[PDB]
């Protein structure tokens, strides 16, 4: 108990560094779904675009 | 005292709970950065299937 304050914020540090590591990571994730949305998007539209240019 | 461990471990606990949440949003990011990419080059494919087609 006494050093486990320290035991666990240090824990917590760790377990916040890691829940940040992968909140970054989700973040770059978010980013590069994101990305990959707009590029499959832009590859859908371009999709309509030829899709449309072909009927 | 246990209160300060039990805040620290809560801060470190749930700090573990949001790895897990921040890793399940991470995972399920990168699972969506496949079936973004995925689906990306779904419409990719599918550019080429209306490309050539409209060719």
């Amino acid at each position: 108990l006494k050093l486990d304050k320290e035991n666990a914020l240090d824990r917590a540090e760790q377990a916040e560094a890691d829940k940040k590591a992968a909140e970054d990571r989700s973040k770059q994730l978010e980013d590069e779904l994101v990305s990959l949305q707009k590029k499959l998007k832009g590859t859908e539209d371009e999709l309509d675009k030829y899709s449309e240019a072909l009927k």
